[PDB]
DNA sequence: CTCGGCTATTAATAGCCGAG
DNA sequence: CTCGGCTATTAATAGCCGAG
């Protein structure tokens, strides 16, 4: 917001990882708010290169594993 | 925008589907904006009620299947 | 009884200054 | 040479009117 971004990587290393961190709380904050919109089914899962393993699942990912291994089968 | 949202889900059930169906789209968009500002790891997966599934990731998924089964593994 | 097409506004994002 | 704490603004979200 403090002003218009373009959907580019940050050349500055400094800020390049401040944007992430930032999106990075700010999207998983998403994946609750659009859930209790509609409770949907979704699968987030990040890997961010601090280390730092973050999933969340409002259909329980349970069947993301057998579920998606579905599709993935022919 | 148009008005303040609450964190809830609309009770009106012609409204309830407009809502997802915004952030369906809306938050795909988001897994590929937050992908090239700093090209994280990331996996989206929704299941919508309209039978629709959409699976994006910057990480290639492939890995979030055995690496997430590492995860899941004591 | 219902729906789509096109549009306005708030939150969450990206940022900047001072100190060691 | 580097970082964190606290804050302002634009996009994307949620919406509303007319017609059958």
């Amino acid at each position: 917001g403090r002003k218009k971004i373009q959907i580019t990587r940050i050349m500055d290393e400094r800020n390049r990882q401040v944007t992430f961190t930032k999106r990075k709380f700010g999207l998983m904050k998403k994946a609750y708010e659009l859930s209790v919109l509609a409770d949907a089914e979704i699968a987030l899962i990040i890997f961010n290169s601090s280390n730092k393993l973050f999933q969340y699942a409002s259909t329980d990912m349970d069947k993301v594993l057998l579920k998606y291994t579905e599709y993935n089968e022919p």
